[PDB]
DNA sequence: TGCGACGGTCTGACGCTCTACACAGTGCCAGGGGGAGATAAACGAACGCTGAACGCTCCGG
């Protein structure tokens, strides 16, 4: 589990993650997730920073930093030429 | 070896703009090494103060 949670921060994101900020995400996701399944509703972003005993700040920031990126060849729809990437200047 | 046929492989499948969008279910902490920022001191520099000192026009008894 060491191994395979390990190489899962260093090589599964695109633009890499330290592994204790991946475990800072993740423990915030799984959070959110566990007050997202009691209160039924999405959490407010103050009440996860109390709740985590962290800074807003330092929790929208990590919400900030937990993105994926999105491949520059996706189609747009019909068309299968015009590309996302010829969208962008 | 000749035979069809069986099958995989491979290719494009008129043109443009007006329009045109975004992307989702399973861990956790302690010990240790580096460099970012604050600290108080330091060797050297030039920055000021000291008016003194040279020289001028000067109103002058």
């Amino acid at each position: 589990r060491q191994a395979i949670t390990r190489a899962m921060a260093d090589q599964a994101r695109t633009i890499r993650i330290p592994v204790h900020m991946v475990e800072v995400i993740n423990k915030l996701a799984r959070v959110q997730r566990q007050m997202l399944q009691d209160l039924g509703r999405e959490p407010t972003p103050e009440e996860l920073a109390k709740e985590l005993d962290m800074t807003p700040e330092k929790v929208i920031e990590v919400q900030k930093y937990g993105r994926e990126p999105i491949s520059l060849h996706t189609p747009l729809g019909e068309d299968g030429d015009s590309e996302f990437g010829d969208l962008i200047e």
